[PDB]
């Protein structure tokens, strides 16, 4: 189960999310990534931010070297950090991510966020010049596909309307779940053959640096719980399955053996139209990442409602 991107490459519709907070040792990323691939995840999501590209690359290479998968059955993503928006900085950051991971190429490179930062407080950078630079990475074969993350609709339109555009973004990876379902943005992405990829699809890690602990816990929601009991699955599985039936590619982070295996069960059952409607009724503009440290950035994405 893959979707065709708008540049003719294929992305598997379920991905493994690799971020863990700095309190978790680096070494854990190697082990869970292996477990992920072993349970059947073929889409692995990382970034320069995560400080785990070496372990995620090792895990991938190890599962190739033990014969379980070829390179080409793995879809590996990484992301350009926000200090590296000036265009001359883009290929070197990708080359850097490739060497940490000890791979020849990434299946996908994303701009991690539109909120540019001084290299190395906010920066002002024409993100069309960043994008041109992402295109040259694809033309060089350093990334199979290129995309954006944390763009709102108007920020997407800016790239799509660029003079001399060579490659549209293949996807926009944004926060997306039953409390913040992004359906207007999803409709716009669909009208342009851009894949929406959902992060914090299970309600996020609730890290105190960015998430108010008073916020409702997505996986305690009573409608997801009732649906879980109706289907004899789990609330995580319902949140995951909702995204696939809306045409959304979904990430799922877990560092626990049993949850990793449970999550691939999303392929084994269906929700009804009435189920999908009950879930669409939970939407309440709740973006779990909600911090003073970005909220007044000039290109804050949630300034467009
Ligand atoms: N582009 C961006 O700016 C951005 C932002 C956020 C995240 N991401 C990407 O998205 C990935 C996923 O999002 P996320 O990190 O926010 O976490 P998430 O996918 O919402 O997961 C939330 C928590 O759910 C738990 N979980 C997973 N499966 C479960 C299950 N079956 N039952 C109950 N708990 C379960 C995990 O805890 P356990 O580990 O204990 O199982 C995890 O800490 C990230 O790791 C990263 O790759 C990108
Ligand atoms: O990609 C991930 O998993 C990271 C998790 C923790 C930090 N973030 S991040 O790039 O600093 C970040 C922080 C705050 C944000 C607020 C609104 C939207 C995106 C954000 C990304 C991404």
């Amino acid at each position: 189960q893959c979707v065709k991107l708008n540049d003719g490459h294929f992305m598997p519709v379920l991905g493994f999310g690799t971020y863990a907070p700095p309190e978790v040792p680096r070494s854990k990323a190697l082990e869970v990534t292996k477990l992920a691939i072993e349970a059947g995840f073929r889409h692995i999501d990382s970034a320069h931010l995560y400080n785990n590209e070496e372990q995620v690359g090792l895990a991938i290479r190890s599962k190739i070297a033990d014969g379980s998968v070829k390179r080409e059955d793995i879809f590996y993503t990484s992301k350009l950090w926000s200090t590296f928006h000036r265009p001359e900085l883009v290929r070197p950051a990708l080359e850097n991510s490739l060497k940490k991971a000890q791979l020849d190429y990434v299946d996908l490179y994303l701009i991690h966020s539109p909120m540019s930062l001084k290299p190395g407080i906010f920066d002002i950078v024409d993100l069309c010049t960043t994008w041109e630079a992402m295109e040259k990475c694809k033309d060089a074969g350093l990334a199979k596909s290129i995309g954006v993350s944390n763009f709102n609709r108007r920020q997407l339109e800016m790239i799509l309307n660029k003079p001399g555009l060579k490659y549209k973004p293949v996807c926009n990876q944004v926060e997306c779940h039953p409390y913040f379902n992004r359906s207007k943005l999803l409709d716009f992405c669909k009208s342009k053959d851009i894949v929406l990829v959902a992060y914090s699809a299970l309600g996020s890690q609730r890290d105190k640096r960015w998430v108010d602990p008073n916020s409702p816990v997505l996986l305690e929601d009573p409608v997801l719980c009732a649906l879980a009991k109706k289907h004899k699955r789990t609330p995580a599985l319902i949140a995951l399955r909702y995204q696939l039936q809306r045409g959304v590619v979904v990430l799922a982070k877990s560092y626990n053996e049993q949850r990793i295996r449970q999550n691939v069960q999303v392929f084994e059952f269906q929700l009804t139209a009435e189920d999908m409607k009950a879930i669409d009724g939970l939407d309440r503009n709740l973006h779990y990442f909600n911090s003073d440290s970005f909220a007044s950035h000039p290109n804050y994405p949630y300034s467009d409602e």
